[PDB]
């Protein structure tokens, strides 16, 4: 079972990550090295930061350290594997969801609760899903994805 | 009191309402109508819709008719007033989050608990102050402001 919180994050969240999946399934061949917005990430790098975060958020949370998130933020993710990459962090969120975990003080020092992790992640995929929004949207592709 | 999941989103939306306040204070008056992205809401219009979401989308969770909501969205809310009205949404949201309130079916019928509403208005708002500021970014704002 699950409290009525868990029970929110899992729908909200995986409504997030659905929607994720459906906008990286659009994006053209031609348009992965695009910045639309000059100054900020490419539409490859923000695909790639919100198929990993859901998982790098949370192992924040748990106290990895600066070089462990360095080797984890190395390993590469091709546009052929976002998909599969979202989907791994999504069941790594889920798992953490339903059990109980302990936090710790991150290595930069950011304090918080185990549901104000768990929080945080969500927010965070919802602020980068509107960026990859933007950017396609940015590129002409009139996107009419229900988002809620 | 309050629970480990309604201290979470006290701090979480608290954080995305104080930024949001502070993007709302960058913009310049030259900017309010421009559309940087074709197609979709101008500055002004973002900035009217953060203003109000947190208090509308509990309305609508609490059973506002379709009336109800025109009647709601017609009030006009000038850029002077935006900071006032996003801190009357603020309190709005804080007042519910601390109270058992009862959820109904939307008037288009979406379902959801308390707590799934509370968490839906939170990643709204995440989803449009992150819309807030890449406006503002490609309108050259090179923003420095700390989102997290
Ligand atoms: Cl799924
Ligand atoms: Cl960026
Ligand atoms: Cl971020
Ligand atoms: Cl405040
Ligand atoms: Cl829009
Ligand atoms: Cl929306
Ligand atoms: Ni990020
Ligand atoms: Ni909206």
């Amino acid at each position: 079972g699950m409290t009525d919180w868990q029970q929110a994050l899992d729908r909200h969240v995986g409504v997030g990550v659905r929607t994720t999946r459906d906008l990286i399934r659009l994006i053209q061949p031609e348009d992965w090295d695009k910045r639309p917005i000059s100054g900020k990430r490419s539409v490859y790098e923000v695909a790639v930061h919100l198929a990993v975060l859901l998982e790098a958020d949370l192992r924040i949370a748990t106290g990895a350290t600066a070089d462990e998130m360095a080797q984890f933020y190395a390993v590469p993710v091709l546009p052929e594997q976002l998909v599969d990459r979202l989907d791994q962090s999504w069941q790594y969120y889920q798992d953490r969801l339903m059990a109980d975990f302990s936090t710790e003080t991150t290595y930069w020092g950011v304090t918080d609760s185990t549901t104000g992790w768990l929080l945080e992640a969500a927010v965070h995929l919802y602020h980068h899903r509107s960026q990859l929004l933007d950017y396609l949207n940015l590129l002409g592709y009139d996107i009419k994805l229900d988002l809620f």
